[PDB]
């Protein structure tokens, strides 16, 4: 049972992918940055305030999907400064409550349109 | 727990410790790949379009081996090590995917396997 | 619907993660850097060292899980620095046999307490 997801309320996917795409109950979300969905610029603000933007993206893609951000099993974390981490560690407990997803936080070179923060994951309903 | 072990000779041999994909029940674990050629066992030559195209082949086999095909990932991960070059990867890929289009995230970061410019890893479900 | 896994043997999940995620026999498990559980210290010691480290500790999380690496189908590692690739091929064949999982193999530019390998995965039991 496949479908592909679609919420109004995160960034549109301009070019060849869609926002997630839902297996039965499993849901592969893509990548999302601190994109305003309205303006498709980013969030102005410090870190913070792009991390908050990256978790209102996801909870919109996994809303869309028939859940909320407590169904993420996984979620990857890129930054392009890992001592940036902590903010996340901190905005994240905004977000989600124990019990919390798997995680992994890795310190990389670019992201799409000179974020500081990408994330992606996987969602089971 | 049916562990099965995907290998196409249209895609490079898995050199070391992995496997190019593994399958079980519904869902193939796609390996990463680079732009060898499988033949040669050497990057192909040619621009970042031809090495993304590499890829996108390599992809290809795999996915056939496992009894599907390209339509049938439903998460792509791409790894670039010079964001600059996505608008091509997007053009590429243009190519190999049509609607509906698989969840991807698309991350520039430091090396690659033999200094290639692209890798690119997935699930598949079918 | 939901399981965490909690193993004493690998490094505390501090914060707002867990150690992995388990759901219909499909784990999720988090990055794994170097950590000695104990001190929650990295292991002294070379490349090779931190690999096995690495490997110890992912072990402990799939066994808390119910199974083991050999129950692995995907591993992602990271690096610092590709040129240590060798030694992961040469350590990871101590701690998996034939059939391997997949693998995704990336060089990126930094890594939670300054580690040169982490790796994270999604076990199947």
């Amino acid at each position: 049972n496949k479908a592909i997801i679609h919420s109004d309320n995160a960034p549109a996917a301009i070019g060849t992918y869609s926002q997630a795409v839902k297996v039965n109950n499993t849901v592969y979300l893509s990548g999302q940055i601190p994109l305003d969905p309205v303006t498709m610029q980013l969030v102005e603000g410090d870190f913070a305030v792009q991390a908050h933007q990256v978790f209102k993206n996801l909870r919109a893609v996994c809303e869309a999907a028939g859940g909320g951000l407590r169904d993420i099993v996984k979620l990857n974390v890129y930054l392009t400064d890992l001592a940036n981490f902590p903010i996340v560690n901190e905005v994240m407990g905004q977000y989600f409550q124990a019990p919390y997803p798997a995680r992994a936080a890795i310190g990389i070179n670019q992201l799409p349109r000179a974020s500081l923060i990408e994330a992606d994951g996987i969602m089971v309903i």
